């Protein structure tokens, strides 16, 4: 009959989230309890009731006694894992207690940036058993798994945490146990509000303020400068995300500004051409409509973006 | 007679592709099966039918029994390889099973950027045997080799995967076995369409829109600004590729814009000089041709680029 | 009865403080004294009164004698720790002396940027015992703990240093000892004064100097350029801090400049519109008020910022 | 009498050349053959005629037999060297065969940038014996040393490869053997032609095109803008090279453009001052000379640079 | 009585100097000679007169014989040290010879940037003995210490090198030996002359050239542009140094230019205001003084900077 293995995992720190590379790094602790009757012993007088071992000596003892150990792996681990503590404790009845402290990076293949920056994401860590379920079975340790209090993350806010068990067939035809830890997070909007939304609205407001001078050439020149400013803003924004194959809300928002600036340039050019041919009265008649059509275009664009994306 | 060695390799993650340095990094697993009759044993009562070893103990046992092992290497490996699991399993008949999990970077010397960004590339991993074929022979393990489902790559799309066997003579006069895994990939165009093509066309469209004002000096000034804008665009684009010895489609596309801007400047200067000498009627007569010659030049340039490159 | 463990920690160098990632790196030394009567020995003639061991041999000796050692860990350690010296000295009465030299990075979750750049911060290092207090108890070594003289930090100035003891329940239901070292630091203002405050004031002063020309259009153009300059300054400043969820004094200072520039643009546009309709006398009458209202707005904004934040 | 040591070294990949730091990184293989009669043995029946060892076991065997080994070092190695394979093979007559695969970075102190970008450089790798020549002597292995075919370098082209032997006195009064591998390389000019030469010539051509409008103020403004453009180009160029103590051809080329722009500004200012005083006829008379003196200055500057540097 | 330990240290390469982080990295070699009569032996026939050991075997032998070894450390070492060779040689009389090759980074807390870029700096490496002087004493090995010939540094020039001995009390109440190696270096000025001094002087010269047009508004506009250019130059310069708490010569030089530009703007505004009120004769009378006061201000500023700093 297969033997039971109890698994527990806790996350202490979140050292960083890299959305450009779609990965994250944490500092955590692992606890495992496993009982093997063949490791039972009787303590001599003057000796402690529990024995302490290093990992190498414990492995050598297991090899000498020819006992199979439950090898496992981190399925979505990336790069090198730095170990701080690896301790072994053995009781008289054969129960083995193991502790592991580490820092490592893990893959996050569930990213979706369609609703950026109003998006919510999922992160997980998978622990897989190598041997099939007819030799070892995973069980959930009680009272240890979860997330810490001083995570240190400034931008992301955790919403929920869950754990469960499942199976896999990575290396054997038969099923093997898998342990899963998951959590969800969302984003703060203060940085985006302070750095992106306000400057664009201020530039648009000043450009519309300048329209009361009734200077078509000056309007054309200002719109031409604002087009380059918007292009620079788009190029700056594009550097924070991977080269995705789909269009996002921010990109649509910038393209709308591009289109509106182009339309304003065309209208001002037409008004100047009308003025140049002695139709100043017609230009003055159409100027009120030209001025009043400016904010409604942006309002309609915002409404259209909301309808399309939400 | 030589002994048979079965080889299998699977790729789980693609952590990144660096076209500037022409290399890529993956996370994969290696499986090898090899049978040696001299390692046969009989299990004692109460002991498992299979024995588990660490790598060092297995190597020490092989050295004590004086048995040659099939050493191999990754031919195109670059840098340090980080190992996560290295496990050994031995059966009673002498069959050895080996598992290896790693993360590493590999060279990609087959890059070709002539059709960038409409290019398709090839990637491969080579496994080479050190000893000649009269001692060991490689064989293909069935049902293990291939690529995973959750690769995590956002820009590249895999098209096909193949494996085969060949030979090499790196260290011996005689032939030695080689195992090859290959795949092809292409590129998404959404990022390029959103970031490069649209702004240039919009700038050209606005510059041609401004031509209806009939202001030669303003046309000259706008063209002069657009030349600097195009130079900045070219400098920004050049940073994503190595310093190649051949010209690409994007570079030709930018040079065409340079040439067209220069021609527009020359034409506007000639028109202004004609106007300054009392030939305003001649300038107005030629203005229609000057305006109508603008988009045909770009159309002819696009056609010429298509003819030259495709 | 539990045995006493004496702990001492000293910091020699501060190699860097990364406020963007909220961590710091140091070079330090650790000293521990622990007495075990079971390790007593008698020296043979011709041999020294003290014995020197490497860490591995000492651990092997402890395992052979089956003696539990007081395992510990750095709670807020991040990444890999590089060890330079790990020495063991044993006396005849069983007293063990241990020395450890290392370089490592530690988490700083107590950062607060609300008063930046007039802020004061706290840094700490935690040492935790794994076994509960009924087996081992931590004690404070005298005359060793503190900070060095040649720290090498150029921007931060240390104000005070303290040490104390506390408890934790990370791995056991019972309490376990904890050792804490803390210090506070503040910031130099010369860099900020030379790089930020002076250029903005100079630009504002030159913009107000230009007001005596009585040219509304030139004022509008200069204000439009200064708005872009201020936007560039804000974008440059934002890169030195994490994407915080709250507003800081520098951000408020930049937003005030944005608002004042917008108001100046609006006022100049209104004056130009008044002049265009034959109300030049009214514009000249209001010009004195328009000129005199410029510095009072900045003075009131500075006063309001001081009231809000201090 | 000293024993002979045969040395061979081959380079498989060139992973990068860093001219800013003056170093390069490669992937290579090392082969050594050495015969020691004290290691002779007789094979038992059923055992192979050659024995395979790991490095640690071979070193332990040598220490047990008390045999000195020929220690060596890479003289110009920088940083850590990553080893992939380290294999030992021993024959019955005592001949030892060694293989080593590595990736590492090496110093390049022979750089000279005076003729940049028309320069040719030298690279080398030095292998030094620690013990003097009265104990060991190096010999050249035949048929192994050289460079591979798939180097992967895109910018540099190899011209020749050579090997030889010499001596050194790094650690002993007597001479010790040294093995040297050298090669030369030159640079591709397509990148420089496409990115540097064409834009500058186009800007100069457009600036000279604008001279036919007969507008001194516009000429002054255009020259003032081009001066800033050239300054930006110089600052961009300077980042690709170390802070050298001597002047290069590119720097002289940029300084010539600076000087010519300054002279053009001075001439245009003088012409405008002449026009302002009623000397428009004199200004028109001198305008032909002013226009015709523009390209001859650049031609003379190019000739002078060629004379000075070549 | 204490035993004598001979120490020698040589530096082969200088791989880089980081003034922003105030550290430097080198490649060097260490040689130590120490005699212990308890390690004497007699060679058997057929064996060499000297024995070769690895570090681990030598340490195990010392532990078996229970002999204290002179442990040492690099006091100002930062980060991980990469070892290439660690060799042990023992003679029949008990003399031990040790060799160590390494690459590492060291702290430089003696930096002073007040006279930048005309500054001269000091660098040192400290080797400290752990045990007090009543057990071991350091001595200076003759003919080994110093610096190499092919250092590879391009910007810094070494002026002198010295060695000496001193004491410390880092870990014991009694004194312990210390070995010190020091050298001084200065900076090349070609890079600064070519990149900083020339462009600023050229811009100032062109701005003063433009003054002969007698256009106050154009002077104001040019000065306004040059102010932004100088601000950009200051921001670019500030990135090469740490955020120091004191003002440097370059910063004072840039602030002087700021002040002079502001004064020029004020003077031009006053002249324009005088002209606008029918005082063109007064403006023309004061124009000669305004023109002649330009270079004397810069000359006086340079003299004042020289007086203040030198
Ligand atoms: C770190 N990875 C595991 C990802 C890579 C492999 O690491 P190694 O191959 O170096 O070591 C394997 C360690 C081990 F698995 F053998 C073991 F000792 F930890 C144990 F599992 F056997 C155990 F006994 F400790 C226990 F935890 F299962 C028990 F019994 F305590 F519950
Ligand atoms: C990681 N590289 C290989 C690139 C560098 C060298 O690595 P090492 O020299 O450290 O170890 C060599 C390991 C090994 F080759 F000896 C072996 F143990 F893995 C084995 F091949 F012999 C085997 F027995 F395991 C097996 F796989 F062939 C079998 F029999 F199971 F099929
Ligand atoms: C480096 N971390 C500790 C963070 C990770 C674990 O490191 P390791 O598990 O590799 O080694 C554990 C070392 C040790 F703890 F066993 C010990 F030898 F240092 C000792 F504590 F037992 C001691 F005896 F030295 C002493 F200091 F307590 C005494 F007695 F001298 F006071
Ligand atoms: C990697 N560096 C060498 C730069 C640093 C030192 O490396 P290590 O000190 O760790 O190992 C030393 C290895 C060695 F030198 F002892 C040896 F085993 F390789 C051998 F030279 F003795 C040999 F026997 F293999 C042989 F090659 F000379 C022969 F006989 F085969 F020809
Ligand atoms: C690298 N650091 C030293 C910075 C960290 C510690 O390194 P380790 O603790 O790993 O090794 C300690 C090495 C050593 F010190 F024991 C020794 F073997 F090198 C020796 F000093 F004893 C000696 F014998 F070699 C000798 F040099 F003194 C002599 F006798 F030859 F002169
Ligand atoms: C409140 C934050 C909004 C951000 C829109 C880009
Ligand atoms: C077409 C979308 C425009 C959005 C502007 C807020
Ligand atoms: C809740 C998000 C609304 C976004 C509107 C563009
Ligand atoms: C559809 C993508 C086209 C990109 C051309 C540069
Ligand atoms: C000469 C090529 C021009 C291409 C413009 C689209
Ligand atoms: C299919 C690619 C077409 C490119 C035309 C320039
Ligand atoms: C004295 C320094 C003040 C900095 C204000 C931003
Ligand atoms: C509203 C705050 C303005 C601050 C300007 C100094
Ligand atoms: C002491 C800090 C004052 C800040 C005023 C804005
Ligand atoms: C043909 C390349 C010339 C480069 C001159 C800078
Ligand atoms: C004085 C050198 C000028 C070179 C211009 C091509
Ligand atoms: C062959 C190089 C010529 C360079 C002329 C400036
Ligand atoms: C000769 C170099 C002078 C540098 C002044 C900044
Ligand atoms: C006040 C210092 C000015 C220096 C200009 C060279
Ligand atoms: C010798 C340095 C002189 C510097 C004058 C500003």
């Amino acid at each position: 009959e297969p033997s039971d293995v109890f698994i527990g995992l806790k996350i202490d720190q979140i050292t960083g989230i890299n959305q450009k590379e779609e990965n994250f790094s944490v500092v955590g602790s692992l606890r495992i309890d496993w009982r093997q009757p063949l490791l039972a012993f009787e303590h001599a007088p003057g000796e402690p009731k529990h024995r302490t071992y290093t990992l190498a000596t414990f492995l050598k003892l297991l090899e000498e006694k020819q006992i199979r150990w439950p090898a496992f792996t981190y399925h979505n681990q990336q790069g090198r894992m730095d170990f701080q503590n690896r301790l072994i404790s053995l009781s008289e009845d054969g129960t083995v207690m193991y502790l592991e402290r580490f820092t490592s990076t893990f893959q996050a293949p569930a990213f979706d940036f369609r609703l950026f920056p109003f998006d919510n994401q999922l992160f997980f860590i998978h622990v897989d058993s190598i041997f099939p379920q007819h030799l070892f079975r995973f069980q959930e340790m009680q009272g240890f798994s979860g997330l810490g209090d001083q995570l240190g993350e400034e931008e992301w806010i955790v919403t929920e945490v869950n754990t469960h068990l499942t199976t896999h067939n990575e290396f054997t035809k038969g099923d093997a146990s898998r342990f899963v830890l998951e959590f969800h997070a969302e984003r703060h909007l203060n940085y985006y509000l302070m750095r992106i939304l306000i400057p664009v609205l201020l530039i648009i407001t000043v450009s519309w303020f300048t329209f009361f001078l009734q200077d078509y050439t000056k309007r054309i020149d200002l719109a031409g400068g604002n087009l380059l400013l918007f292009i620079a803003f788009n190029f700056t924004i594009s550097s924070d995300l991977p080269r995705l194959g789909y269009i996002t809300l921010m990109d649509a928002f910038l393209v709308g500004t591009f289109i509106i600036t182009a339309l304003v340039v065309l209208g001002n050019v037409w008004l100047r051409r009308l003025e140049n041919h002695g139709k100043q009265a017609l230009a003055r008649k159409l100027d009120i409509y030209a001025i009043t059509s400016y904010p409604l275009a942006y309002l309609l664009g915002a409404l259209t973006l909301w309808l399309l994306f939400f």
